[PDB]
């Protein structure tokens, strides 16, 4: 029910990308390693606490690789017949196709298998926004975790670039199973996630980062009214990025 | 030469405009048609020297004699100048391939028995499998390979084996060029230089599309046979094809 309120001690730049939102409602946060630098376009939302749905696939990857319920030689987990309504959901997948094809019951078995005590001492170290846990069931899908897209940058970006306890083997897979794009340019790694809600998509997501021969960039983007979808967020990004030259 | 026939099903090709000002060859593989095609058939078969390409396979070898490993690929710089930029630094497999890092490799070699290493090519049917005074060997010197052998070894290597599946799957990620909706273009070029002029261009590498998985390879003999023009013309000969 509370927001994101604590301050950035960063060197800090007010963004204007309301004509690349158009009609769609929402927020952007970059943040460039190299300069140690927030760039958000509409700040106070930006701070606004909201499922993370699908973008939690990134930590459910990364838990299940700290906990070894999924490694770099065995990441497979076996369809259990059960008819899903994606095709690509029905069948056997590894890391990889998983998070690229949104497989939710995959993420979901990797959570089964997580105790509590373990996810709240992780969300407690990562700063992971509300750490709401609720009945601890699907609790990132429109339940009881939250995060604002501001944290969604920030806490991705010290999961991977903090000197800690996750393995640089787990961080290289987990980015191999992020990467969406990739040219003499730059690689673009990233998660979409998209609710629904009473028929209606009502929550988008894609939350990334970007590595330029010159700097590494972690952002998020955040649409809340309009048509907010993970696609069109993801295409939200991919345009304010290439207009502020990064890609 | 290599002179053993196709078993398999396969198209001729005339990619001759795409080559244009320069020489050479191009053959691909499809793994779900069981598929060949080639450009230039005769030049296909022609063996030269693998050059940089062969750093896929120092590559194989020191992942199999865990020389490097998956946790450590890192090899540190011993301060020598080199004429590139890139290589004047610390290196783990991904930036020494990406780069072509040549003392990477060496290093590698220097640590492989002649033993270990002809009884691999005899197990893969690498070309000539002339190692000869077993040295700087697969540089412009007693190792030969066609074009076509190169892609019907590297299919061999990594669909056939006593190579593990996380070392080939650490040898792909080192390989990994170009990544879109559409496919992951993997790869990896090789130029010689002798007298001075450019002598022997080579891209060799594999695509994976949502459909398929094509391994394929491009040699230059003339021209501006560098494996950088290698690699521009095998990019406009999979973009004709529909591979892209
Ligand atoms: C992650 O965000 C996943 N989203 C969902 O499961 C939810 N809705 O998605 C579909 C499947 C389209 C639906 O209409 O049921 C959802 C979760 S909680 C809630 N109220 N709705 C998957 N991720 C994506 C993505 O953007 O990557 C999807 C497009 C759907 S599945
Ligand atoms: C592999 O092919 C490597 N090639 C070389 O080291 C050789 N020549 O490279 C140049 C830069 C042209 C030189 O003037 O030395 C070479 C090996 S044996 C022989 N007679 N010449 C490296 N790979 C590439 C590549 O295409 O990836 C290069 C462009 C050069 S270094």
């Amino acid at each position: 029910d509370y927001n994101y309120k604590k301050p950035l001690h960063n060197d800090y730049q007010i963004l204007d990308k309301s004509k690349i939102f158009g009609s769609n409602s929402g927020s952007f946060v970059m943040y460039s390693m190299k300069k140690d630098k927030y760039y958000i376009y509409n700040e106070k939302e930006s701070r606004k606490r909201y499922s993370p749905n699908s973008t939690y696939k990134i930590y459910l990857a990364m838990f299940g690789l700290d906990r070894h319920i999924i490694n770099d030689e065995n990441s497979r987990m076996s369809w259990n017949h059960k008819h899903y309504p994606f095709d690509a959901w029905n069948k056997e997948q590894d890391l990889n196709t998983a998070m690229q094809n949104s497989v939710n019951w995959y993420f979901e078995r990797i959570s089964d298998q997580i105790p509590k005590n373990y996810t709240a001492t992780q969300l407690k170290q990562l700063n992971y926004g509300n750490k709401n846990l609720g009945s601890y069931k699907s609790y990132w899908m429109e339940d009881s975790l939250k995060i604002s897209n501001l944290e969604q940058v920030i806490v991705f970006k010290n999961m991977m670039e903090q000197n800690n306890h996750f393995s640089k083997k787990a961080k290289n897979q987990l980015s191999s199973s992020l990467l969406i794009k990739k040219n003499e340019k730059y690689e673009l790694y990233g998660k979409t996630g998209t609710g629904i809600v009473n028929g209606k998509y009502n929550n988008g997501w894609f939350v990334g980062y970007v590595i330029t021969n010159h700097d590494k960039y972690y952002f998020a983007t955040h649409l809340s009214d309009g048509k907010p979808s993970g696609k069109n967020a993801e295409l939200i990004s991919e345009k304010i990025l290439k207009e502020m030259g990064v890609l």
